[PDB]
Formats: C-alpha cells, structure tokens, sequence
C-alpha cells in the first residue's frame, strides 16, 4: 500500500528529527501521519 | 489485520476522541504508545 508505506516513512523520519534535536519537525511530521492514518484506516 | 495493526488502528481513534475530551495529557500518552507499537510493528 502507498499509505502504509508513507506511514512507515514517516516513523523513520521522526527519529531522524527526533535525534537532530527538531521537535518542531516532529509535531509536524505527526501531523502527516494523522493525515495518512485517517485514510488508511477509514 | 495483525494485532499490532489493529492496536494501532485503536489509538488513532482514542486520539481524536481524547482531543474532543480537552485531555491533551492522554493525547501525549497515546502519541507516546502509538510510536510504541509502530516501533514493534517495523522491527518485525
Ligand atoms: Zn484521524
Ligand atoms: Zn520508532
């Protein structure tokens, strides 16, 4: 599936973010994976 | 599907329904177990 694999992407990228010290980056990041998961999972 | 997806299929609910509570806190404790089980869930 396209939106499982964003989904795992996505977790993927929020370590990376997570690491650089951009948490920022990850609330925004966890709002794309709402995006994907309110599709995925309708 | 599996049972990790199923969880993870939960929590995405009891998100919004713990933003619609006004309960943030929850909101912080669900994104935490989320990422939990997506971490298991890639791992296997
Ligand atoms: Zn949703
Ligand atoms: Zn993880």
């Amino acid at each position: 599936s396209p939106l499982a694999q964003q989904i795992k992407n996505i977790h993927s990228f929020i370590h990376q973010a997570k690491a650089a010290g951009r948490m920022d980056e990850v609330r925004t990041l966890q709002e794309n994976l709402e995006q994907l998961m309110h599709e995925y999972f309708q």
